[PDB]
């Protein structure tokens, strides 16, 4: 039942990484590079960074004991974005659109 839930989570991750959602998902593909973005205080503000490539590494490494752990990391990723950025930034609107996908797919887990 646990393995079945995590297979469903793995499929949600594939969807989040897929062409269909790329127009808004792309900022979330790799870890935030604070130096490259010249957001030098990022790690002062955000204490637990997360991104989709890290979720993928953790999934592949069997690091999630259950679906709840997966969902906590994905929500962490979105919460970091909302916390760091002013609410009118384009990247916040992109996070929201991707989170709409995530929350719906996660809720529909059999």
């Amino acid at each position: 039942k646990l393995s079945e839930h995590l297979r469903y989570c793995d499929s949600i991750l594939r969807e989040m990484l897929s062409k269909k959602h790329a127009a808004y998902a792309w900022p979330f593909y790799k870890p935030v590079d604070a130096e490259a973005l010249e957001l030098h205080d990022y790690h002062d503000i955000i204490k637990h960074p997360m991104d989709l490539s890290t979720v993928k590494r953790k999934m592949d490494g069997r690091e999630y004991p259950d679906a709840q752990g997966f969902a906590a990391d994905v929500r962490l990723m979105f919460s970091n974005c909302y916390k760091y950025n002013p609410p009118d930034r384009e990247v916040v609107a992109m996070a929201r659109k991707l989170q709409d996908v995530f929350e719906m797919r996660f809720a529909k887990m059999p």
